């Protein structure tokens, strides 16, 4: 999981965003954004930061196996526990599912909320 990563692919972006309650307006401009994702990985030990153009920052800190609260790129909290399942990072909370895995150097990362699935895939920079 360490590294940088750049978004370059994204499915259902707009189906998942309007799910959220997030206004029409706000994900039109919202689309147009870079990300980048930065990870360190310390054993079981996590730092995950995402990089939005503009230079607004997001970071999480996790450790697999405990409890911890979670915080979205806008800043939505909540508490849930990341296992490792199969080679992927996965997490719960109140209907809400979310995995992330490296898949042949492509950091891949998919929620669903209901019957919505959200896919993000980034390039290793």
């Amino acid at each position: 999981f360490t590294g940088k990563f750049e978004m370059e692919s994204e499915k259902n972006y707009d189906e998942f965003m309007k799910l959220l309650g997030i206004s029409s307006d706000v994900i039109e401009k919202a689309r147009n954004f870079k990300i980048v994702t930065e990870v360190q990985q310390d054993g079981q030990d996590f730092t995950w930061s995402q990089h939005y153009s503009g230079g607004h920052t997001m970071t999480n800190k996790f450790t697999v196996g405990k409890e911890s609260n979670i915080q979205t790129m806008g800043g939505k909290t909540f508490k849930a526990t990341v296992q490792m399942e199969g080679g992927k990072l996965v997490v719960n909370f109140p209907n809400y599912h979310q995995t992330s895995e490296i898949v042949g150097d492509k950091l891949v990362e998919v929620s669903t909320i209901g019957g919505v699935t959200y896919e993000r895939v980034s390039k290793r920079l």
